[PDB]
């Protein structure tokens, strides 16, 4: 069960009555959970592997260290004795997880989450057989015969995915495929939308941990990478609910406080479970906008796991949280490597009504890296998508030793 | 005249393609502006005269000293060479200000705007003699016997006020020594207004590279001893009073000058507007924008774009640059009943459980009798609604420190 309970009291951080949240990882989404902290007076401790990440800078103090080696983890978690350790990613060593947690250490929703979430066939087979939630057909291999064998079982085009990817459309495929040894192949969805239902468990009043619903987030990916999303997906109410039903089973399963992002595929008023990330997610930055101040996904985040309440209104047995204004974001990405990234084409692309945009402070830009978000808003969703775009691509991109790129 | 210009570029903080902006005083208006700094990855640099103030917290780096104490302050920013120097309080040293703008760095909206401002006469005598707008009427009075002369000829009930810096309410000739004592003074006749509202008009470059002016909607508010303790936006007056309140507005932006959000004060009467003073930055009523404005829009962070030079995006309406609210919000103080250390606050399953609404806790170490400690803000179709629920959030919400006990409000 949770280690925590329902919260009536908050200190003051630098002070001896402080709250203080441990974040492993300091990437852009630590650095909004940082800032809704620092706007409640909660102490911050940022940890990554390098200097001045971008929740780093927002917070009052940092360690640099290799996330992946337990005894630098339990230094820091043992000389700052946090009200919650948030884990920003999944490349932090794992038995250090559960050994605080062992120890009495809340980590965040619990060990176990990150644990499953971090193994492709452990994910999936929790989804199958404890949430029983519906998915893409697919089968394991673990050799190039058996993955012949796959492919053809399940059909082209499909989808093959190291455990820890390829989308092979024919047999000629399948040798680039196995090169991309575990491999999970998959039946292709054709949807109309993907979709993060970015559900949340917290208190309530009595103590209890209830689940809250935003609405659901629809995105679009260049394959491994968000490149914009916006809320709320434009589906049918028959699929809306359905999103809440499935998030929810996963969510009971996954257990603990905090937001979780759970991936699903759209066609029609059908739905299928992909996976889960148990913790704030990259598309839920439309959040920053579409909810209401205070309230975005790294401010439900933070308020759950500190174990404070979340308003929520009640519609047919889920308890759902309120959109403020149709959102989208558009990500902003490096084309080039080096150290001081500049950023231009402000002008024009802060003159644009109703948007703005997010620069995360990243020291170092290497190729495919997200520097930043445009974020818009409009009554229409597809206004804002639309705007989105336009603001990102309005902006160029140089470092220290590189030209300017759109 | 402003010396930057229109600006189409931002580095990024803690490397040599860094802006930065140096924040002179770093309570919770600071605060906010180093935060939608920091979501721009510029880099802030707090001062003020105590350590871990809110704004420091956030920011990259801090300075602890006298701000009143012009070496310090050239100390500081002679090491950070910043893109703009952002006074958030009176309290600073006046020389250096303007000292700092004839070496080449940007005071904002400039020097010469707080020098004005926190001289009762100097900016009287400037709204009257070069905005020309409406004000209360009134004389100044340097001793006693003018001080007599004044409140009889302004006419009973005046109100008396210290040049810098002491007022009273002034009912008959008997209060008039207990006014001298709180020397010059400036008396005032006594407006009966409905309502005080705060225009944060904001001075910054348009896309042409021009400076313009934009209008927020009104900003409603309530002083109770000097001190505000809600305010909410938009303010509920006419049509011809607000565009009157834009009209006024931009009579004294036009003559303050520079660039950066000033908190205007007016007093409202039906259709009738009366200009009484004006804050050449951000001001604390204007909080209720964290909620009321669109995200990266509060005044905090049209203060800051408008000082780094960037653009803010407007809505031509009536011959006015306007800034479109999102949706009617309010705020209500959260002030300490008690003094000392490590503040803690206690009632949040109640007052976090109410829909709609939030606080914001400032991060003060520490506790005196009468200190802001956070606010709670809320928002609604009916501004009237979130005026009532931000009260009640707040008032749900009971304080104490290390040394003393639990107390209301
Ligand atoms: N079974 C599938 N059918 C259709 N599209 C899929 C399928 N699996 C993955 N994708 C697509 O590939 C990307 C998601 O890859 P995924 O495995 O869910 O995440 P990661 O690869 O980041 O773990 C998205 O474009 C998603 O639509
Ligand atoms: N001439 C006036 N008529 C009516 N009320 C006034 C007048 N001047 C001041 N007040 C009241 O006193 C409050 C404080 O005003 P003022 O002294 O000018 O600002 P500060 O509180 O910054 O000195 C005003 O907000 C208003 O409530």
């Amino acid at each position: 069960v949770v280690m925590i309970k329902l919260r009536d009291e908050l200190g003051t951080a630098t002070t001896d009555s402080a709250q203080k949240i441990l974040l492993l990882g300091s990437g852009e989404l630590g650095k909004e959970i940082a800032i809704e902290a620092q706007r409640l007076g909660v102490e911050v401790v940022a940890v990554d592997r390098y200097a001045n990440a971008p929740a780093m800078q927002v917070a009052h103090r940092s360690y640099v260290g290799n996330m992946m080696d337990k005894d630098f983890l339990w230094s820091v978690v043992e000389r700052e004795k946090p009200d919650a350790i948030i884990p920003e990613i999944e490349a932090i060593n794992l038995d250090a997880l559960f050994e605080f947690e062992k120890d009495g250490y809340f980590v965040v929703p619990n060990a176990r989450a990150t644990w499953i979430a971090m193994h492709r066939e452990r994910l999936r087979e929790t989804l199958v057989k404890e949430a029983k939630v519906p998915t893409s057909r697919y089968m394991y291999a673990t050799t190039l015969d058996e993955l012949y064998e796959a492919c053809e079982k399940i059909g082209y085009p499909c989808h093959t995915k190291a455990i820890m990817s390829y989308f092979v459309k024919g047999p000629e495929d399948i040798p680039k495929a196995w090169e991309e040894e575990k491999i999970i192949v998959e039946e292709h969805i054709d949807f109309d939308v993907e979709v993060t239902e970015l559900a949340v468990r917290h208190f309530d009043e009595n103590g209890e941990i209830v689940t809250t619903f935003p609405k659901p987030v629809g995105h679009y990916q260049i394959d491994g990478d968000y490149h914009a999303s916006w809320q709320p997906a434009e589906i049918s109410e028959k699929a809306e609910r359905e999103v809440y039903r499935i998030a929810k089973r996963i969510t009971d399963v996954l257990g603990g406080l905090g937001i979780f992002g759970v991936e699903m595929f759209v066609k029609g008023d059908k739905v299928w479970a992909n996976e889960v990330s148990p913790r704030p997610h990259d598309t839920g930055m439309v959040t920053l906008a579409s909810h209401p101040p205070g309230f975005s996904e790294f401010a439900l985040h933070l308020r759950a796991v500190l174990g404070l309440p979340i308003p929520g209104e009640w519609v047919d047995g889920y308890r759902l949280f309120p959109m403020l204004i149709p959102a989208a974001t558009h990500v902003i990405k490096a084309k080039v490597s080096g150290y001081s990234p500049r950023f231009r084409g402000l002008v024009k692309a802060l003159s644009v009504p109703n948007a703005t945009v997010r620069l995360f402070g990243k020291p170092e830009a290497y190729v495919g890296r997200r520097l930043g978000i445009a974020l818009a808003w409009d009554k229409d969703v597809e206004v804002a998508k639309r705007k989105a775009e336009m603001v990102a691509h309005m902006i160029e991109l140089r470092t220290r030793s590189s030209d300017w790129h759109d």
